[PDB]
């Protein structure tokens, strides 16, 4: 009965495979529509899509019970069905999940709707996130501007979705216990298919919180001699509204005032792309080209003809929210970006191009095994990419970056504007998780469900609200993700793997040995490298198909996602950090913050 059935069970899931993806693709355009055009009608059609979708999940589950599949002789086919038990919130009762997606698209659309008063005038309500407060938020050095804008967007992204948010959170709950999961924590955490994963980002981040600690307090020092010390204190938390970004993830955008060295240059090439006319189509064309320059896969035509690349100007509702998207055809992906001419923006095109060349490269693969190694196999892709545009090597090369010397301050300056995107970034990633997986566990009450997100926020980044806030607010929603449903864990795990890619992809490409002062990590450039483009074929093509140490293996030889490498890119920063802080008797270290009142 046995080897026979195995037969019948490849013939079954062969054909399932395409009957998914054939699915998937239609609920994908209804999403698409939706997400480009916010509106009541493609609400309903999504959600109805989705609600089919949903129904079928439940008969292929109830269906793999029928076949013997964990006593078969193939890993792969068992790999397979295996991946078609997990539900996910489609095991929910028909009602339970249509009362899920109503709660979702609230969100989401609050989020994307989201609109506040000009500072200077309160007539005209209607700026948005993206661009106009985001602009502010960079730019403004008005620590009483920044705050009211800090103020307004919480108000109405976070405060206005606290019942939604809660409802979604039973929802989750029962979704993931319906899968005998104890919680949507593990039912996240099964995507890293390793028991000691949390321990072991634990153990890294525990590594690596020194050196934050030595960035937080140069930060601090440097932000008090700006603004004054009525308005950052020493010893405490950071305001974060200073910070350049409206959820303080990342702080390059506040170089301009804490570089270390700022009579030698600071890398800002914005105003070189829009002096050459930049555009966003450029700016893509860029992007295919650095992956076409490392014998990957060009975009292909549907790319460019159906992709949304810059924002429309016929004043509808759309999340600009920057996307990557797979239609599960052939050759049908897309990106969703309301682009403008930045840096900043030029690394988020590369970012978003690494989806697509994920999804080009596994296209031939089974339904299930169209995916990420893990999700943050998936994020890592493109930053990898933006590493070495950032370097100023390549930024000479095309032409943005003009009369650099190569200096031994310059070479900090750039070190430290990395480490303000990249290692500050790593305690905001385990936050955002870790809050919500202490809801989702059961582990915190709801009258105190504020104040731990603040508290999560100080004990592991060491900044706080510019203003006091209670159990009357709910601020974690006023991030995009956490509005939307979006596991971040994904990125932390990129913002450590994307190291060890970008190092093995440096060795393969000739531009990184430790032993020579002329190729140090930090200045390398893969543009051009097809022995770089060959390590991420032999990756990326693999998809889902194997555990992901299995596909790290493909690319380098390892099996262990590992902190080293991060370290190693920033070691020429921490020693002269280390010693520009005891030179300048930098205080380390914040009290408890006092801005969350319970
Ligand atoms: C999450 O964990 C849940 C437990 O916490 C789990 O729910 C259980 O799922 C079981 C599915 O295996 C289900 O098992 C069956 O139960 C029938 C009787 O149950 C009733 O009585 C209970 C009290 O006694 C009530 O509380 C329930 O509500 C039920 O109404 C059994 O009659 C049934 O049996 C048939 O199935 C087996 C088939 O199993 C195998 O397959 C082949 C042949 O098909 C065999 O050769 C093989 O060795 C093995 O037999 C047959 O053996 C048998 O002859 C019958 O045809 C079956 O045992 C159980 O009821 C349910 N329990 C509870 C408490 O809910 C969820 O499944 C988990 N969810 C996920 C997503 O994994
Ligand atoms: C947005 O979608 C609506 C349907 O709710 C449609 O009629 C409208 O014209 C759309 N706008 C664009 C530009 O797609
Ligand atoms: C480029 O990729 C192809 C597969 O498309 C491969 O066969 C070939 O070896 C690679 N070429 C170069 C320039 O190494
Ligand atoms: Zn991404």
């Amino acid at each position: 009965a046995l080897v026979k059935e195995e037969i019948q069970a490849k013939e079954y899931l062969e054909n399932l495979n395409k009957e998914l993806a054939k699915r998937t693709n239609v609920e994908t355009e209804a999403a698409w529509a939706y997400g480009s055009n916010i509106t009541d009608e493609n609400e309903k059609k999504k959600n109805e899509i989705s609600a089919e979708l949903a129904k079928f999940m439940k008969e292929v589950a109830s269906d793999t019970t029928k076949f013997q599949w964990r006593s078969y002789q193939s890993e792969d086919l068992k790999r397979q069905f295996k991946a078609l038990t997990k539900l996910g919130y489609a095991a929910l009762p028909e009602d339970d999940y249509a009362e899920l997606l109503d709660t979702l698209s609230a969100m989401e659309s609050n989020f994307a709707k989201v609109k506040v008063c000009d500072y200077k005038d309160s007539t005209k309500c209607d700026l948005a996130l993206d661009p106009e407060i985001e602009e502010v938020i960079s730019k403004s050095r008005d620590h009483e501007e920044l705050a009211y804008y800090w103020r307004e967007f919480y108000d109405k992204a976070g405060t206005a979705v606290r019942s939604q948010f809660e409802r979604y959170v039973e929802l989750n709950t029962k979704a993931a216990k319906l899968n005998n999961f104890t919680s949507g924590a593990e039912a996240w955490l099964d995507e890293y298919e390793d028991d000691t994963f949390e321990q072991q980002l634990e153990d890294i981040f525990a590594d690596i919180r020194p050196l934050y600690q030595q960035i937080h307090g140069y930060v601090r020092f440097r932000l008090r001699k700006h603004y004054g010390d009525a308005v950052v204190s020493e010893t405490g938390p950071i305001p974060m509204h200073l910070l350049g970004n409206m959820w303080a993830q990342q702080w390059s955008e506040i170089a301009d005032i804490v570089s270390p060295f700022p009579e030698k240059p600071l890398v800002d090439v914005s105003a070189e792309m829009e002096k050459q006319g930049y555009t966003p189509l450029k700016m893509f064309q860029m992007g295919d080209d650095f992956f076409t320059s490392m014998n990957l896969t060009k975009l292909p035509q549907d790319f460019w003809d159906k992709s949304i690349i810059e924002k429309p100007t016929d004043g509808r509702d759309l999340v600009c929210h920057a996307s990557a998207w797979d239609f599960y055809l052939i050759d049908d992906v897309r990106i969703k970006q309301c682009t403008r001419v930045t840096q900043d923006q030029l690394f988020t095109v590369h970012h978003e191009l690494g989806h697509i060349q994920y999804f080009l490269q596994y296209q031939h693969q089974p339904f299930v095994y169209r995916t990420g190694a893990n999700p943050g196999f998936h994020e890592a892709v493109g930053d990898v990419l933006s590493l070495s545009v950032s370097t100023p090597k390549h930024l000479e090369k095309i032409g943005l970056l003009k009369d650099y010397v190569r200096d031994d301050e310059a070479r900090i300056n750039q070190l430290f504007l990395t480490a303000l995107d990249k290692i500050v970034f790593l305690p905001f990633a385990f936050t955002m998780d870790k809050y919500r997986w202490s809801l989702f566990r059961g582990e915190v009450d709801k009258a105190n469900w504020n104040c731990a997100f603040w508290k999560l926020r100080d004990e592991y980044s060491g900044i706080e609200p510019p203003v006091v806030r209670s159990e009357k607010d709910f601020d974690a929603p006023a991030k995009y993700h956490i509005s939307a449903d979006v596991e971040y864990l994904r990125y932390l795990v990129s913002f450590i793997i994307q190291f060890q890619f970008y190092k093995s992809a440096c060795i393969k490409a000739g531009q990184y040995d430790p032993d020579n002062v002329e190729l140090p990590l930090d200045n390398c450039d893969i543009y051009g490298s097809a022995a770089a483009g060959a390590a991420f074929h032999n990756m990326l093509s693999m998809g889902a198909s194997k555990p992901w140490p299995d596909a790290l293996e493909a690319f380098n030889g390892e099996r262990i996602m590992s902190g080293k490498a991060i370290a190693e890119y920033f070691e020429p920063l921490r020693v002269w950090l280390e010693a520009e802080n005891i030179k300048n008797n930098v205080h380390i270290g914040w009290t408890t913050s006092n801005k969350c009142v319970s």
